[PDB]
């Protein structure tokens, strides 16, 4: 006794965005049951080896994954990927990050024709650069309904300004399971090293000013610096929305540095939202975002989950091969490595499981939506007061893109890590 989204309904949705796995459409119809919501639809994914089993079938979970995630029977009982991701978020991630900042969503039934319609729609509405990317999987019979976190409330009460950050990893591993030649990993961030490789593959116009160790520092000055740095070189780490509409960033990691032209337009798109004179809104806005980030302490709870990566991939990869019952292709072995192989099967499972949960935390994004208060409105939830403009802003913070990482990807994490540290070493 609910509903199926049909071909008729497809006209009510408009393209908002996409990542590697999902398309996101925002609601544009009149029904109050959907105003201020988005729909998340899974892409058809080939050629992804990590999601196939021994026979090349894209099963919900492989036998190895079922064994690894055994402690939640509800998670392994999922009939499809939509149910799997929702139960992962609800049962594994929400206990860790809290229900306040995480929205598991509501599953909705969709017909093939609805999805075939959305397929054609995204083809027309996508930026030209994304036209050959993977479209909607039309064999799935479900999609996900979520609150649009680019909106504070379903409607407008000034405007809503929404800031989306992909913060990446905010800590450095210990030397405990890192080889002597790779020791720079304990002093230079993964993000900073990755920037060098990305620059070499000319995937970016220049090195990002952003340093995730600033964002997660616990220092209010350093948090501000991180925000300022993200404004200057957004790449794919920083976006700003005006009532759900892009006003900064959004062109992938290839997004250009904020030029005077983009800077000028941004300052004006802030008119009315920040009650400050022309040219001054941008500084006050960055201060606003910095204050909300720091004041919420939402990043402290995210850092702890990232810190579930105890051994680093260099250490963790050994536990992985013990799980899948294969001789280790990595082990001139170290004494630290051999002790890990001596660990009980149960603690070896725990380590890898915690590594994968950590990856979710390292690869997710935060959305901070803002609403300008009136002086005739009563006392506020969570808020930030900008003293120089005498303005109070209500804010909400939500974690998005909290996906379950497949077990076989451990191999990819190692390959990539090996490549990043190798390159960064010989560049010194
Ligand atoms: N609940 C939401 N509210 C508003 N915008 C969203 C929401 N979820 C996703 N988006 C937008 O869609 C984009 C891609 O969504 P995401 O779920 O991260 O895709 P993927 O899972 O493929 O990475 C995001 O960068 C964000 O701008
Ligand atoms: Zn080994």
């Amino acid at each position: 006794m609910e509903m199926i989204l049909e071909e008729k309904d497809a006209s009510d949705w408009i393209y908002r965005g996409e990542g590697g796995a999902n398309l996101v459409l925002a609601y544009a119809g009149s029904s109050p049951l959907f105003v201020g919501k988005v729909i998340r639809i899974q892409k058809a994914r080939r050629n992804d080896k990590a999601i196939k089993n021994s026979n090349g079938v894209v099963s919900v979970l492989t036998s190895d994954e079922q064994h690894l995630w055994r402690e939640n029977n509800e998670l392994i009982s999922s009939p499809n990927k939509e149910v799997l991701e929702q139960r992962y978020v609800q049962n594994v991630i929400i206990p860790l990050l809290g229900p306040k900042h995480v929205d598991a969503g509501v599953r909705v039934s969709v017909s093939k024709e609805f999805l075939e319609c959305v397929d054609k729609k995204v083809t027309k509405q996508r930026p030209l650069w994304r036209v050959n990317a993977a479209n909607v999987d039309t064999s799935h019979d479900s999609a996900l309904i979520l609150n649009d976190h680019s909106l504070f409330s379903q409607g407008i009460t000034g405007d809503c300004i929404s800031v989306e950050i992909k913060p990446k990893c905010g800590f450095l591993p210990t030397s405990r399971f890192i080889g002597k030649e790779n020791m720079l990993k304990t002093s230079v961030s993964r993000f900073k090293m990755h920037q060098l490789l990305k620059l070499e593959y000319i995937e970016i116009s220049e090195e990002s000013e952003y340093d995730p160790l600033d964002l997660f520092s616990g220092s209010k000055e350093r948090v501000l610096e991180a925000i300022k740095a993200l404004y200057s070189t957004p790449q794919n780490n920083f976006r700003v929305f005006l009532n759900g509409s892009l006003i900064l960033g959004g062109s992938g990691e290839s997004t250009g540095r904020t030029s005077p032209e983009i800077g000028y337009a941004f300052e004006d798109a802030l008119k009315g939202f920040i009650q400050s004179e022309d040219g001054h809104r941008t500084e006050c806005f960055l201060q606003l975002v910095s204050d909300a980030v720091y004041g919420s302490g939402v990043l402290d709870r995210l850092l702890e989950i990232q810190k579930l990566d105890k051994l680093d991939i260099e250490g963790a990869i050994h536990c992985y091969y013990d799980i899948i019952n294969q001789p280790c292709p990595i082990c001139r072995p170290l004494e630290a490595e051999l002790s890990l192989h001596a660990l009980p099967l149960d603690e070896s499972l725990k380590i890898v499981k915690e590594y994968l949960i950590a990856a979710t935390a390292k690869d997710c994004s935060i959305m901070i939506s803002f609403q300008s208060r009136n002086a005739w409105d009563s006392e506020p939830g969570d808020y930030v007061s900008l003293k120089p403009t005498n303005q109070t802003f209500d804010y909400k913070v939500h974690f998005i893109d909290l996906s379950l990482k497949p077990l076989k990807r451990m191999e990819s994490y190692y390959k990539l890590d090996k490549k990043i540290i190798s390159f960064y070493n010989r560049k010194q």
